């Protein structure tokens, strides 16, 4: 529209063009248009951004400025009146393991990250956001409404700093503000490997020709590997226990240690990598580290894609899976593979699937120790609970035998996330994910709920009575309309999530459309898609076709009792089999022939 293309990206990329491997940054996936899908580019705008000034100023900023003739409600007020609930009883999903939630988070982290602006590591203005709660520049604090208990305890607000945007980091005043996606759009295990060359390299084991990802040298898990510690201080995993002195983990994605089960699945993936590297060395002793790394990386890449696309997506999207992600018909170099700005909110449906506790299960799948169960809020940036209290295995058994929170129109987000979120740099277990999601919709310039309804070719309710029929909930519809005066103002995150789930799925129609499209595009638009003719051999594919999250567990833990269908709710011992009953990854087709 404006300037041909914006001036100040990562400008130096030379496409090999013959390379059989994905670049780290994701550049060179598309040949005609090489920046497509690459990390640290602008998130895609499926619809034009909507900001109160049309450019950058988020709705809700200027008191006197309406959205469609109405004040937008306080994020935190929306949280309190709609998102919140007291009673955790009866909230569990009777057919989705805890792993179903966790896998979402994993996948999510592979696809998008719009980090908060730096605008200066030296910042008394950072202190001006937290302490004085004054709105300015990139400080966009979440003010507590009147009647809010955090008011009595936490001051006037929750600090909140605006997401980064492309072109410059300091001001931009031409095209509408586009936030950055710091990770590669492609489903390619970038959460394990990195989306930049530094980290990709820091993460690697460059101490031997083995193609290993670097592992923790301080600690071990009954002989199994941990990721390296992130030695940059301040470490918020250090901050949450002064005594334990256990730092956050160091992975391809900076959020890995955000919660203990995310760290857990990260650890499983790292392990898998190294495991794969080692078999490739047995099978191919002639190979340099580089080729071990890459080929392992690529298997791992495909594993994540299969589990996601074969096992995960069908149980999210349900009866819509087929309508949005039909059978693969090969790579198409015209499909846009970028993550959209809206997706990054759509995929936050997962916030409502997170239960209030996490458990450690012993080898009989019973409470491992006296504190088996723990509140979720005590596990944010909590690595010590893995290192100094049982390792990966008891958490993993928890992931299999425990349940995801069912999303519920009267019980949206657990107070673990909604009132007790810990954020790094900040000090309290006292933050609101739901409120944060909402301020962020706004921060990102999101079109309203009805815009997205229009987009998905869905009815656009204009009335209370209209909203009730779409939401299938009178009270919910009233609450929302009492805050947002028009469904046109409902923030996409809360609106989409407000919708009843599709048959066999776990998101409503609007979301299923948004998610389904994105995932269709990331598959169809990916040259390196595992199932694209030529990427793997057709023998290799018959091998890959049998992967399972269960198998991954078996291989990279000492969990010997696993379910066949890891994502559904599974009770021990009935639904559990021995690892022996579970199909293996046959790396035979990876035997190399020089002669
Ligand atoms: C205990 C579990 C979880 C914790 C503590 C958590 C925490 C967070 C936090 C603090 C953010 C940044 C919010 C912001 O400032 O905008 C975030 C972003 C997000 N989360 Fe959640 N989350 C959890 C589970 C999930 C699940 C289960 C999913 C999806 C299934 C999910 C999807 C996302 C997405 C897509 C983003 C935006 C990423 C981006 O910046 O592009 N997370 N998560
Ligand atoms: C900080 O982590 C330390 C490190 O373990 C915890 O202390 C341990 O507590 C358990 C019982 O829960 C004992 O089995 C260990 O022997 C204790 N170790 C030490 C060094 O005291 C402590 O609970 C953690 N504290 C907080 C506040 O989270
Ligand atoms: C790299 O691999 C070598 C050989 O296995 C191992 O001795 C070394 O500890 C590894 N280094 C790191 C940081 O993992
Ligand atoms: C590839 O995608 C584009 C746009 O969605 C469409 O124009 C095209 O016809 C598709 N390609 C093939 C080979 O069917
Ligand atoms: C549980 O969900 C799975 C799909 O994940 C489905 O095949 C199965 O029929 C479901 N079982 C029940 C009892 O709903
Ligand atoms: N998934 C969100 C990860 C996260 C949590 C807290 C601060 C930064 C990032
Ligand atoms: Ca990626």
């Amino acid at each position: 529209s404006w300037e041909v293309g914006c001036g100040a990206p990562v400008p130096l990329v030379t496409c090999d063009e013959q390379s059989p491997y994905r670049t780290i940054t994701g550049d060179c996936n598309n040949r005609r248009s090489p920046a497509l899908g690459a990390a640290n580019r602008a998130l895609a705008r499926w619809l034009p951004a909507e900001y109160e000034d049309g450019l950058a100023v988020p709705f809700g900023w200027t008191q006197r400025k309406t959205r469609n003739g109405f004040r937008v409600p306080l994020a935190r007020e929306v949280s309190n009146k709609i998102v919140g609930y007291l009673d955790e009883e009866g909230v569990l999903d009777q057919n989705r393991s805890l792993l179903f939630m966790q896998w979402g988070q994993i996948v999510d982290h592979d696809l998008d990250f719009a980090p908060e602006t730096e605008l200066g590591s030296s910042e008394h203005s950072k202190v001006q956001c937290e302490e004085y709660c004054v709105q300015g520049d990139e400080c966009f604090p979440i003010m507590f409404p009147k009647n809010d208990p955090k008011l009595k305890t936490q001051g006037k607000c929750m600090p909140f700093f605006r997401a980064g945007f492309v072109c410059p980091t300091p001001p931009y005043q031409s095209l509408a503000r586009d936030q950055i996606n710091a990770v590669t759009s492609f489903l390619d295990a970038s959460l394990v490997y990195g989306s930049e060359p530094s980290l990709a390299s820091r993460l690697r084991n460059l101490s031997s020709p083995l193609g290993l990802m670097a592992v923790n040298q301080e600690a071990w898990d009954h002989g199994l590997a941990y990721p390296p510690f992130n030695n940059v201080k301040p470490s918020p995993c250090e901050f949450i226990n002064t005594t334990a002195h256990v730092p956050c983990f160091q992975a391809g994605d900076s959020r890995a240690s955000e919660q203990i089960l995310l760290a857990t699945v990260h650890t499983l993936l790292l392990r898998e990598h190294n495991r794969l590297a080692r078999e490739l060395k047995r099978l191919n002793p002639h190979w340099d580290g580089e080729m071990l790394y890459q080929e392992a990386r690529k298997i791992l890449g495909a594993f994540i894609q299969i589990i996601t696309f074969r096992d995960y997506l069908p149980i999210v999207l349900g009866s819509e899976m087929q309508k949005w992600i039909p059978p693969y018909q090969g790579y198409n170099n015209s499909v846009d593979p970028r993550i959209s700005n809206v997706f990054t909110f759509a995929f936050r449906f997962g916030h409502m699937e997170v239960p209030s506790t996490v458990s450690r299960l012993d080898e009989n799948y019973q409470p491992w120790g006296p504190e088996a169960e723990l509140p979720l809020h005590t596990l944010f940036f909590n690595t010590w609970r893995i290192i100094k209290d049982g390792g990966i295995d008891p958490l993993v058994r928890g992931l299999l035998a425990k349940n995801s929170k069912l999303m519920n129109q009267n019980k949206m987000v657990t107070s673990e996330l909604r009132n007790k979120l810990f954020q790094p740099t900040h000090k309290v277990h006292g933050f609101d994910l739901a409120a944060i999601n909402l301020q962020r919709c706004r921060d990102h310039g999101m079109p309203g709920y009805n815009s997205w309804r229009g987009f998905c070719g869905l009815s656009q309710p204009k009335t209370l009575k209209g909203l009730q029929a779409v939401l299938k909930n009178k009270v919910l519809a009233k609450k929302l309309l009492d805050l947002y005066k028009t469904p046109d103002n409902i923030d996409i995150w809360i609106g989409g999530n407000a919708e009843p789930m599709v048959e066999r799925g776990r998101v409503g129609p609007l979301l299923a459309c948004l998610l389904g499209r994105q995932f269709q595009q990331i598959r169809d638009g990916d040259r390196f898609w595992w199932e694209n003719p030529g990427v793997f051999t057709e023998k290799q594919r018959d091998s890959l076709q049998k992967v399972s999250f269960s198998r991954l567990i078996c291989d990279n833990t000492h969990i010997t009792k696993v379910p066949l269908h890891a994502f559904q709710a599974n009770n021990y011992p009935h639904d559990f089999v021995d690892c022996s009953a579970v199909d293996k990854l046959d790396l035979s087709p990876w035997a190399s022939r020089e002669n």
